[PDB]
């Protein structure tokens, strides 16, 4: 009955997810008796490793110009507030695929091609694709594209995570428009905090990043949106946010 | 015949680059323009999305204490952790499972962070750490949007290691435990921290780091014995010393 | 020689050769690594640089000063000219530690890739602790360190160890056309490429973006560029000299 249910097989530890009623959703108890299971696998020796698993078919639904201009436009030295969804209805080269990793969610026509050529002709992609690609898509595959100068194809910039679908010739916009909507519905307070959390925490040493990520979420926590939210689930009736 | 037109639809802006006679290359005109489009979409707080797209053929050619714990936002565990995914892995369950080494989906779980669609954000640590496991892009859709992401597609953008047949999650997580603890204790304790504390810091630290926690694995007891046994067609009988 | 070094013009082609070891690191090879890296980065005429191993494995497993150590494993070094790994066999311990310094990577359809340290007692403390994850997804980079077990070649593929996968026999083939068409390019364009894709890292992106700034200038007021903007007027092929 116990919230996290606790076996020790040997050198093995299974802790199992249990509140079948809430399909596993996290409690103050249970996270509770997290923190008690961590230190006891830490503390144990003989314990070698540990597995975490929900109970029942669900494992855990969890709650509970000028250079200023330049570099605004070209999103080199800014970063927008609000989502940018690239519809990429075709060739994506050079400065086009430099701005791309500057948008968030990405739709890529079936034809689409991604490439950054500059290397061969005597320039380099310094509109930030050599400090971003890498952060972006397997190292490999960043390397490969800047120092060969060759295009990827759709397939491939969708099995290296460069972009996020790819879709029938001629859709790419309609998907973006239908990931617009999904946003636009979204607590715009929420949204705009958690893109600047993504983006500002980066890849910096995590306690670091962790408060960057702690000063977005308070006010977050704190909005009219979020308690909208519940009080909207249930009211029985759609939240409408505002933005504060 | 703007060289990137702005069209407004209630609370989302299309911005289309537009110049197809050249594939929608970049000039000066357009960058400017750009910049004014940016600037008027980060004002208007009806704006909540833009779209970037291209003209015809071409896009462009150029106590407290207990819950940090808990949730492992302010601990990381000693000892390799490996999620069995046996079903919705939704919220709290998501953000927790970026602090698992090693992740088994059955084909029917999702993976989600529904956090903005009532107005909150997955902050116990996933807009951290999100893309620096997955690709930027997905990490990017999945908070932002909110929707989740089918087992196939956790698999094929990396956040799960494992798609295996339903209800045998927990039985794969076994075996790779299995494996795990045939493995020598000191050096996979020493090898997750510095996997964990190496992060991405500035690669100089980082190895400075991974020197220090390997250099006690090279010349311990079980070092001699794991290469013994490799050679001698035995199990290693490891102590983590 | 456990390392054969040999020249193609602009291309030099490394084989580790110690097939009878599946060429596994030695005291040797990794002193030969070390002076090969030092002439490579040296001799202006090298514009790429291929390694692969000799028979049926690429390397698999494995007195000296530190610092020779540190630069003939690519530790402590960086290679200022690309490093395409032809992966025609087994890439295991120490030639998957390598594996992560080089650039652009082919896997024969046979390869695989795997770091059994941990099954020995022993961790992959030349680099992959550091690198590993951030080259590929975290929780495979984590599956590969702790359990020791390897990825075929279209799972290393999946998971964007390697950037191509070949019909067997071919790795060193495909490693020759992608090095063909990077000594086409502009070397000092290639050169600072490098230098900025690794110094900016995963730094703070103002910081980052200050070392990107900095290496890209001298490219945009070379020589080179001025001849590769002549090149694609005139439609023909750029004659690049790195200046």
């Amino acid at each position: 009955a116990r919230e996290l249910l606790v076996e020790r097989d040997g050198p093995v530890v299974i802790l199992t997810m249990n509140r079948p009623h809430r399909r596993n959703a996290l409690s103050t108890n249970m996270v509770s008796q997290f923190a008690a299971a961590w230190d006891e696998i830490d503390h144990d020796d003989g314990i070698r490793a540990a597995i975490l698993t929900g109970a029942g078919s669900a494992y855990c639904v969890g709650g509970d110009l000028d250079p200023a201009t330049i570099g605004k436009g070209l999103l080199l030295s800014h970063t927008l507030t609000k989502p940018l969804i690239a519809a990429v209805n075709g060739a994506c080269l050079g400065g086009g695929c430099e701005m791309l990793q500057q948008t968030d969610i990405r739709v890529s026509d079936e034809h689409a091609t991604f490439g950054l050529p500059e290397v061969q002709r005597g320039l380099v992609p310094g509109a930030g694709s050599m400090v971003r690609l890498k952060r972006q898509i397997p190292y490999t595959k960043a390397m490969e594209m800047i120092l060969t100068g060759e295009p990827l194809t759709a397939f491939e910039a969708y099995h290296f995570g460069l972009v996020g679908h790819v879709v029938p010739a001629g859709t790419a916009l309609d998907k973006a428009r239908s990931l617009a909507d999904r946003i636009v519905r979204n607590g715009p307070l929420a949204v705009r905090n958690a893109k600047e959390a993504i983006v500002r925490s980066g890849w910096l040493a995590e306690e670091d990043a962790r408060a960057i990520e702690a000063r977005l979420t308070r006010p977050v926590i704190t909005s009219a949106d979020a308690r909208e939210g519940l009080a909207a689930f249930k009211e029985k009736r759609e939240a409408r946010f505002t933005g504060r």
